[PDB]
């Protein structure tokens, strides 16, 4: 019984895309996990991020109070622009 927070910086150079999926929301009253990892992806290489792992942080952005279509949307935005990517997590 303990909560794992890891720190994963993505080979972004190499990878184009993260290969991850999100599911849930943080946005109700009272979190956003990794709904699948894709083969071929960046989360996929680096082999320490699992399903059901949720998303704390990517970069400068914190998931805390948003929805599965925002979660979505900083993602995009993130993998669109070019530059490294950081994952916060916590494991299941
Ligand atoms: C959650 C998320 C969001 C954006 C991501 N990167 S991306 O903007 O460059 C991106 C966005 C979209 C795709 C493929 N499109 C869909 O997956 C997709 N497009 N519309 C959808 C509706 C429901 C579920 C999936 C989709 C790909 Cl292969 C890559 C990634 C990622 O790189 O793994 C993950």
């Amino acid at each position: 019984m303990s909560l794992n927070i890891i720190t994963v910086t993505l080979n972004m150079e190499k990878y184009n895309f993260l290969g991850i999926s999100i599911v849930g929301q943080s946005n109700e009253r009272g979190g956003i996990y990794i709904g699948s990892i894709m083969k071929g992806g960046a989360v996929a290489a680096d082999g320490r991020i699992e399903p059901g792992d949720m998303l704390l942080q990517v970069n400068e952005i914190n998931f805390e109070n948003m929805s599965n279509d925002d979660a979505v949307r900083v993602l995009r935005e993130i993998v669109h622009k070019p530059g490294p990517i950081t994952l916060t997590v916590a494991k299941s």
